[PDB]
């Protein structure tokens, strides 16, 4: 499921989320994903929407994250706590976010995935995060940005 891609030392620049039968990945991530086998296949490029994916290995699947389109009022949780869902806007506090972040998703507490971050534009006291998500006729990916940074 969860996955990390490096950059030249060998650093962590962002994540990669093996989710609903693929391997989810920001393409502003240049790098390589840390896996033997996922670092070998077919990327697609979808720029509209700043992902990559490619088809998890036959078997990989099982071990997949489900996705959510029920995204209610909230908190969420994600690697570095809890997560707002101030009115349409996903949140998080002001110093929080950045490098490593891309890529990591955010769950409901049923452990399903409501979103993949991308970057963050702090507005005030919190930093309202790029996010692209999917709702309901169908995957419909959406890519949800601010005055953002990519990160």
């Amino acid at each position: 499921r969860l996955f990390d891609v490096k950059n030249e030392d060998g650093d962590v620049i962002g994540h990669a989320l093996a989710m609903e039968g693929k391997v989810m990945k920001p393409l502003h991530v240049k790098g390589t994903i840390d896996h033997p086998v996922l670092s070998k296949l077919k990327f697609t490029k979808s720029s509209a929407y700043d992902m990559e994916f490619a088809q998890l290995p036959v078997n990989m699947r099982s071990e997949a994250f489900t996705y959510t389109s029920e995204h209610p009022e909230g908190f969420y949780n994600w690697h570095h706590g809890a997560v707002q869902y101030s009115g349409g806007r996903f949140t998080i506090p002001r110093g929080v976010g950045g490098r490593g972040d891309s890529g990591r998703p955010i769950m409901d507490n049923s452990g399903r995935v409501v979103a993949i971050v991308l970057g963050g534009a702090d507005e005030g006291t919190r930093t309202a995060l790029s996010v692209v998500t999917w709702n309901s006729k169908g995957k419909t990916i959406k890519t949800t940005p601010e005055g953002t940074e990519e990160w």
